[PDB]
């Protein structure tokens, strides 16, 4: 059977981030280097990153994620877009959006839904996932918004952008991956920073984890 | 110092992800009321704004590669265009750290330039991030946007680990002089605290609170 | 489950008021306050210590003081006879803050000294030690809370409140570590909200400085 | 009006909580330099400014209970004997507002009264840190530094919510008369700021602007 939980299947979750405004080249860099020995699904950076980590990750088999419209996402739909296709042109991988909330607080589902499907639109060959930044959301705003980015196409709804009042909640996890089923995955971000705290969100049915603290993560399985 | 003089140095601000549209429309109705310099929110509401704001005397401000700063310099000038099309009259940047921090000044720039070329007719300020540079950063950084003939430099995001510092004021403004202007922003919550920033060398103050530092002058 | 409660949650905040134009009345509503709510402590100047002394007797609430305050640049008989004073007048924890100059010459034997004389004036009290990481490089961070634990100080606390900015949660987790469990630490200045809070004490925290624990408690969620 | 008699009124300033070793050096070469009245520095580097400045004329001044004043009399005076004993030529301590507003001035006087003592040869000023007084306070605080023997009152520490004022200056000295002198402090940045305040009584003027100051007469 597969038994437990152990460090080729854990790291397979892990999104290594680092997204601070003020992220150095050498930080970037090592980033890289820690994603590619602990086999990492991905590092996530800001767009600037980009073909930097591309060119470093080529081979390794860690992807490129990278953010769009992040992480307020209060910029038009072209504009999220535009950064979109030049985040993928420039070799990123997978591509997390953040809504438009002010369209979720106007009741205006049918603009998130056209929002979320410029970005998929833009992404091509990338993978979408889409951040609904549940810390400033009610419940019943969390199951639309999921709804219309299963809608829209996107791969992934995601929980927070890691910048607002609170992070991911099992408790959340639960509820968007109830509303998407298997039509969507899950991505639970924000505040994760132990083994025990990523196994909390993968039962609830997270697929993927959104994490600075990776290398701690997968070192404290048992 | 009087209301209406002390009015004209305020960017009346609302940034926040989930500010809404009935905010947005408060602000504006403020800012024409109290005939603050400007309303300064994010790109997502430069048409409502400039609607709204249309033969008030009020400017519509906007945010650009904000508040991080972490995007391609292609980017910031798309958003900058967009925004100047919808409207904008000014638009404030975030500087590419990364750059600064590898010491890639003619890069940093570079992509001011780029985004004062999209702005067109629009003003253009830069923030600067104050709170994550070293003062031989921040000063470098000041002359790269003057070279790149921005308008304004300006302290901080308001979403970093603090705004607006006195010190700091002086120091962008002892550093262009009389050939840019000054924005302090952050943290800016009283008639006392604007006015530290004005007598530093502040032509502008951004913040949410202008209503009460109107009317706290003494 | 497992999820944090008010009474839990109570007992990290030391309710703190250090304005230099507190009035007798705010530092009695304070007291009363924190004998309420049974925070861990009242933070107050040292000129408050016999009042909040007598105030809190019979509730387990203790008086904690702040030593060299907020500026650290006295010298450490002087940091060290304060202390002295504010024990005797009744304070349980006393808040000192660290020599910054000394810091910046990299003099750190001048820094753990400095500790070293209010440890030991501290007698029976606990001593937190004050680094201001605002103004402090992450090395100076890290070897300042070295020189701490070395001199024997029971907590290292990340800020006065009183500097351009307060406790990060990245601040918390470098002190925390680099002293494990050898030292406890404290975050403080602008923590306004339970999710504040959470974050600094996910990240390491033992203690949290406020004014808002009301508000604080009341918004756990 | 010239530079040599205006640099004597004025007392050169650095209480930055991270001053270092280098900016402290500086700050006395430049008291030396431009012949200020004294260093104004914090009670830690009162030896290195006792050493620097030997046999330049300029004094060597620090700063006691400061900036908040909230802490007992014996604490006051204990710093003030230690900054006396190494080499501290003035002292200017913060009141304990506290007392004040609980209109405790016997013990706001006693308060003062224990610097005095300890200061032996220095000479006391009292910072009354206007911009937290009423009128009324800042009158009666300024006729206690006098019955308690101090040589200066003096009007906020620059680290309040705001300094000096025209107004709280000429309150001050129309309140103590010739038998105690004014020093005026907080956000004096250039020549007129400076003039203004002497012409509403102050006999000293607190600053780190001194060398702007004075290249700054017309
Ligand atoms: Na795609
Ligand atoms: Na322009
Ligand atoms: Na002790
Ligand atoms: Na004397
Ligand atoms: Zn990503
Ligand atoms: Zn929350
Ligand atoms: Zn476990
Ligand atoms: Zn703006
Ligand atoms: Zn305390
Ligand atoms: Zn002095
Ligand atoms: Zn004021
Ligand atoms: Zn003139």
């Amino acid at each position: 059977g597969p038994g437990s939980m152990d460090k080729a299947t854990l790291a397979k979750y892990i999104d290594h981030t680092l997204l601070k405004a003020d992220a150095t080249e050498e930080q970037i860099r090592k980033l890289c280097s820690e994603a590619a020995e602990y086999k990492f699904a991905s590092v996530c950076v800001n767009p600037t990153w980009v073909p930097l980590c591309a060119e470093l990750l080529k081979g390794t088999g860690v992807k490129v994620c990278t953010v769009i419209g992040f992480p307020l996402g209060a910029t038009p739909s072209e504009v999220k877009a535009y950064e979109t296709k030049v985040a993928v042109e420039q070799g990123a991988e997978e591509v997390d959006m953040v809504i438009n909330i002010g369209m979720v607080k106007a009741k205006k589902y049918d603009d998130v839904e056209k929002d979320v499907k410029a970005v998929v639109d833009a992404s091509g060959k990338a993978l979408t996932k889409v951040i609904i930044e549940c810390c400033y959301l009610t419940n019943e705003e969390k199951v639309e918004v999921c709804k219309r980015c299963v809608a829209a196409g996107a791969e992934y709804v995601k929980t927070s952008t890691g910048f607002g009042t609170h992070g991911a909640t099992p408790e959340d996890v639960k509820l968007m991956k109830d509303t998407v089923g298997d039509k969507a995955l899950v991505k639970a971000a924000g505040g994760i920073r132990t083994f025990d705290d990523a196994m909390k969100m993968i039962n609830n049915g997270a697929s993927r984890i959104g994490a600075s603290a990776g290398i701690a993560i997968l070192n404290g399985i048992h």
